[PDB]
Parts: structure tokens; sequence; C-alpha cells
């Protein structure tokens, strides 16, 4: 999957793990789904595929489908969850997340 960067058993692993409501973390998710491993070549074209806006940033809006880039029927991400992740990310405070952001949060 994702080009070949990631594994559909780490995948169906990673969506397991955080089926309950409130249970998702991005740095867990990240570390299951074995991105954290990766290359940053790697981690930016797992950030390509993802991100919907041609504008190449991600808004919290977004983040809240985050699971769904990975199986079309998961669960949305809770708004605690996703303004979580979007804290976590947005190192730079322009309210969204984009390569640089990801790869680095990614690799932390
Ligand atoms: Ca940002």
């Amino acid at each position: 999957a994702f080009a070949g960067v990631l594994n559909d058993a780490d995948i169906a692993a990673a969506l397991e793990a955080c089926k309950a409501a409130d249970s998702f973390n991005h740095k867990a998710f990240f570390a299951k789904v074995g991105l954290t491993s990766k290359s940053a070549d790697d981690v930016k074209k797992a950030f390509a595929i993802i991100a919907q806006d041609k504008s190449g940033f991600i808004e919290e809006d977004e983040l809240k489908l985050f699971l769904q880039n990975f199986k079309a029927d998961a669960r949305a991400l809770t708004d605690g969850e996703t303004k979580t992740f979007l804290k976590a990310g947005d190192s730079d405070g322009d309210g969204k997340i984009g390569v640089d952001d990801w790869t680095a949060l990614v690799k932390a």
C-alpha cells in the first residue's frame, strides 16, 4: 500500500488498535503502521497520497478523515484526536500540516 511504503498487514493492525473512539494517537499509529522507520522520501510519498488539497496542506477538518485514507469505511477521528494530532504536527503555527510538518512529526 501507499506506493509500496506500507504493507496491508501492518495497516490492518494499526486500524484495529485504534477502533475505539479517542484511542488514536498519531505516534502510536505511525509506529505500528511502520512509517516511523521509513526514509523521508517514503514518508513524503505517504503525505502526498494522503493530502487531498491541491494547496499541499492538511486542515484539521481533513485530519478527521485520516484513517479513511487507509480503509474506506474506517471511523472518523474525534475532535479531541484531531485537535491533538494538529497541535503536535503543526510546528510552524499556520493551522495546517504541510509536508515539512508531516515529515518532522512522523520522524520525531
Ligand atoms: Ca503548519
